[PDB]
């Protein structure tokens, strides 16, 4: 790619169209509209993201910034895009598997979007402390998102049978250990302290987005807690 | 039906063929070349992305007829159509070596052969329905000549192998663009002497062959 970059961009396109080629297979043997409604958010998420990941593969979604820094950064624009879509649908379905009420769901994906569009401007700022603050507010923001997935998704489930909340305790799980990576990921690659470059980067949010999109969804479709 | 397999196993075969095409992509170093694989890849992602919304239920409405009858239309595949048949025109024309007044031209008969299509399946009014698939019917016509008439002068100075190559691909286009009217015909929206189930099989048989089919000839071809 850019830097040797390419690789991932490409691993990570096969690995989204494979996790969902494996739910749109296992779609078949579905049988109940509430199951469905988890199916078609589901096979969306990483839909979407081999979309992204293939532009970029490509070439597209890719721009450079220059900083006040002297230093040109190079940036996939194109994730921020993917994320903006896909984390709030991840924020649907467990949300819609944990009993929340939509305000409830809305409520998360409002913070969640926040977080996504200052990642993004911590991403293109030229202005370098400006980078690192609106990566912290951005920080700020998921750690609160992560608090209301936990307390608020968490209590409304607490009167689910085991099924539902244990699967629900695996996605939580899921959600809280890979999400919480990215933006350390961010910190430590060319965007942040650039101490790995984007080679590094990339394959971070590669190995990262597959866990968070294909594990996630392929827990959630194996589970018989979205059916009724 | 239960014609919602086809519309799962095309969407598969489709991203299947996605895949191959990304993988096959990855060796590609010319700049002329990677231009056809992203064409080339794009074409069976929309038709993944239109069975996807056929196979949810998403796209697939119901008009009801003048003479009584009430069709089920997935309306989906027209949208998919839409894009996908202009962008299978831009990749034999590129190879072709034909001009953006040659290329344009065709999608201009080639969109306008879909819309009347999509006008022809919604029409409540029978002898209308007949009228536009015929319109439409000619449409193709005229966009298939110009095609081998038109294309196939500006790739015969060309090298062997991308003139070979075109001809299969003239050859891929000739033979299943010309079955679509005739599914049409045959199937729900026409005369109904297949159901949703047999008609959704063929039209999966020949997205399949007209999308993946003509990519792989074309992608892995010596030309590109
Ligand atoms: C699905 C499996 C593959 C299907 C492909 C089979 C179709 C036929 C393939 C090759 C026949 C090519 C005949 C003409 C090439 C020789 C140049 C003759 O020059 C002539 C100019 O091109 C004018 O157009
Ligand atoms: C906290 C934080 C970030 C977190 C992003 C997240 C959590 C992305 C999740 C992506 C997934 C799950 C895709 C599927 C940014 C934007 C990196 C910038 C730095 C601040
Ligand atoms: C990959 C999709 C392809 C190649 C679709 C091709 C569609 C056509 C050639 C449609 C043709 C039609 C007519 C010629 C008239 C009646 C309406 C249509 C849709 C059947």
């Amino acid at each position: 790619g850019v830097e040797g970059e390419g690789i991932w961009l490409a691993l990570g396109t096969i690995g989204m169209l494979l996790g969902m080629l494996y739910f749109i297979a296992d779609g078949l043997d579905v049988q109940d509209p509430r199951q469905k409604e988890f199916y078609v958010i589901t096979i969306l998420i990483p839909a979407i993201a081999a979309a992204s990941y293939l532009s970029m593969f490509f070439g597209f979604g890719l721009t450079e910034v220059s900083l006040a820094n002297g230093r040109v950064v190079d940036v996939y624009w194109a994730r921020y895009a993917d994320w903006l879509f896909t984390t709030p649908l991840l924020l649907l379905d467990i949300g819609l598997l944990a009993g929340a009420s939509q305000r409830d769901i809305g409520a998360l994906v409002g913070i969640d979007a926040f977080m996504i569009v200052t990642g993004l401007v911590a991403t293109l700022t030229k202005v370098v402390v400006a980078r690192y603050a609106f990566w912290t507010i951005s920080t700020i923001s998921m750690v609160f998102l992560l608090y209301y997935l936990v307390a608020v998704f968490g209590e409304a489930v607490s009167d689910a049978d085991e099924d539902t909340r244990s699967t629900f305790n695996a996605l939580r799980n899921i959600i809280l250990v890979t999400w919480a990576i990215y933006p350390v990921a961010w910190l430590v690659g060319t965007e942040g302290l650039a101490l790995t470059g984007l080679y590094g980067e990339t394959l971070l949010f590669m190995v990262l987005d597959l866990v968070a999109k294909v594990g996630f969804g392929f827990i959630l479709l194996r589970s018989r807690a979205i059916m009724g």
